[PDB]
């Protein structure tokens, strides 16, 4: 169970669901939720939150 | 009432502060705050809220 994507942009959660990303974390993402919010595992932080689709690439 | 910004990434609310955005929404960008969280005013839906600030371009005009 290894990293699925890679964040590309920095976000701050403003919200307490919220996963914060610093850029190039890898992170396991969990679900692809219809409302264009990820679930994932930042394997950086170890921290588990939602953030915004458009946030990351999907990695070989 | 002038557009400031311009939604590139749909962006579907979760909480009740944020703003709804479709590709293309020509936005009125209020607050650019340090936490890289934007406060807008949609000037297609007339909904104002917050939006992650990677979700839109500045329109130079």
């Amino acid at each position: 169970m290894e990293q699925t994507h890679r964040a590309i942009f920095r976000f701050v959660p403003r919200h307490e669901d919220e996963l914060e990303l610093e850029v190039d974390d890898p992170l396991l993402l969990e679900l692809q939720a219809e409302d264009y919010w990820y679930e994932a595992y930042n394997m950086r932080t170890g921290a588990r939150g939602v953030f915004p689709a458009y946030y990351a690439i999907e990695v070989t």
